[PDB]
């Protein structure tokens, strides 16, 4: 309808990428490569006007909007099948203040670009763990990493946003402005508009003592029991996480471990590094550490470490869910399907959150399950588009085989066929509450390609 297309390009200094321009089959590809979808319009917005135009445009056309910052939607929400892609990867500017300990970042940032500007001043705020993950879809779901047990979720450090809502208007959501919207972006997602800016508190993070070993699966059941036990009685500065996987062919690992399911235990001490080598070594030798690696490295080097760059996988499938305990038998059943790992890319991720996250009132952010400390995540990953079921089944037949021991679920780990879990994840009180926020701000559900909340 060239009536709309007419004055869009009038107010659009960015770039449009049609299904004919050469760079289309590469701009419609996202990080989860099981997603062969074909949009009809790519907008690489470059400023807030570029977003308001596209959102006004995409309204005045009725196009299924897929918004996109980093592309790491483990459900494929960042590319639509025939709509418009409001792409923000070039909204990537950052302002950092050494003395205000304030940061300010556009919505298309990657974590690495954010951790590189703040660490120029020996600063940081908690965010994800892999650097090319986008800052948008992560922060709009809560977002956790190594700083989270000490400094909380990313939403706990967010002071204000700038958001472009469905009607084509630009707001400012803080605690003194649209606190309803601010309550809902912090854990809701795109549902309520496109966020063109964030503002974070920062924290002085210097070097950290980091260690990562690869215990053997046979000694597994006690380590998981050591890990489960010790993190319930652990200080906020101890961040420990277990990843079950095939041992990479790395020269610090014996060849008689290469390819066989091991336990990768990655730990860091967010404080004085000498209390690091004390508090770390008290937990390092619960099993027999193999492939050992310790270092006193800066935070920005810790965020770029994960994971061990064997490769970046093309095809992934994840099944997540929160936990409250870890029954002795589930511990036996995660070790049951660790010896069934098919590819060296799938990980069975056991993370103990809690810390400064759990010390936050539930009804303070739209993020659910703060009082849940354990987060499990059967993340499959593979290369062969014809081995799709063997890996996808290992997640299903492992998610299910303990789905009674699970509560809720992280929205940012959801798979494509999983919109049915938005109530189960958020809970009836957060959902019912997020309903009337969408009703006010997204009264038409203009932003529907997410873990959606209908008004
Ligand atoms: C390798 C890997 C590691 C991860 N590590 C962590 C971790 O440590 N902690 C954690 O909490 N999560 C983690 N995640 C999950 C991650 O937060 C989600 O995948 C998130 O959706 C990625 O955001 P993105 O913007 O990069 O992806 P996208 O595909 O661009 O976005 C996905 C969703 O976010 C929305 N969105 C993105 N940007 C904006 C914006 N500016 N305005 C409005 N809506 C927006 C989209 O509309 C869509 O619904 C990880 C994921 C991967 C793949
Ligand atoms: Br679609
Ligand atoms: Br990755």
């Amino acid at each position: 309808d060239p009536a709309t297309l007419a004055a869009f390009s009038a107010a659009f200094r960015g770039e449009l990428i049609w299904p004919s321009d050469a760079d289309y089959d590469e701009a419609r590809r996202i990080w989860n490569g099981t997603i062969d979808r074909r949009p009809a319009l790519i907008a690489r917005c470059t400023s807030t006007p570029d977003v308001v135009a596209a959102v006004s445009f995409a309204r005045k056309s009725g196009l299924l909007v897929a918004v996109r910052g980093g592309g790491h939607s483990m459900a494929g929400h960042s590319v639509c099948d025939g709509g418009i892609v409001i792409d923000l990867s070039l909204m990537n500017s950052i302002k950092v203040s050494r003395r205000l300990r304030r940061a300010r970042a556009q919505g298309g940032c990657l974590l690495g670009a954010f951790d590189t500007a703040t660490q120029a001043h020996m600063l940081a705020t908690p965010a994800g763990v892999v650097s090319h993950t986008g800052l948008g879809g992560l922060v709009l779901g809560g977002g956790f990493g190594w700083l989270s047990r000490k400094y909380g979720l990313s939403i706990d450090n967010l002071t204000s946003v700038e958001i472009v809502t469905a009607d084509g208007g630009v707001l400012t959501a803080s605690d003194t402005e649209n606190p309803d919207l601010f309550w809902a972006v912090r854990g809701g997602g795109g549902n309520f508009g496109v966020v063109t800016a964030f503002e974070f508190d920062l924290h002085r993070v210097g070097p950290v003592r980091f260690a990562s070993t690869y215990y053997s699966l046979d000694e597994g059941p006690q380590v998981i029991r050591a890990w489960r036990d010790h993190m319930a009685t652990a200080p906020d500065e101890l961040t420990w996480a277990l990843y079950l996987r095939l041992a990479p062919p790395l020269p610090e690992l014996p060849a008689d471990m290469h390819g066989k399911p091991v336990i990768c235990a990655m730990s860091c001490w967010i404080g004085d590094p000498h209390e690091g080598e004390r508090q770390l070594e008290s937990i390092l030798h619960a099993g027999k550490p193999h492939g050992l690696t310790k270092a006193t490295l800066p935070y920005r080097a810790l965020q770029a470490y994960s994971f061990p760059g064997a490769v970046v996988p093309d095809r992934i499938y994840t099944k997540s869910g929160y936990l409250n305990e870890l029954s002795d038998e589930a511990t036996d059943t995660v070790l049951e399907h660790a010896a069934d790992i098919a590819s060296p890319f799938t990980q069975l991720e056991l993370l103990y959150l809690g810390g400064a996250v759990a010390r936050v009132p539930d009804d303070a952010t739209a993020y659910p399950n703060r009082q849940s400390p354990f987060v499990t995540n059967l993340a499959a990953a593979w290369m062969d588009p014809t081995e799709d079921a063997r890996h996808t089944a290992w997640a299903r037949e492992g998610y299910r085989a303990l789905a009674g021991h699970l509560s809720g679920g992280y929205v940012n780990f959801m798979n494509p066929g999983e919109a049915d879990r938005t109530r189960e994840a958020y809970g009836a009180a957060k959902f019912e509450r997020l309903q009337g926020v969408k009703a006010k701000y997204d009264p038409t559900n203009l932003f529907r390609l997410n873990q959606n909340i209908p008004p």
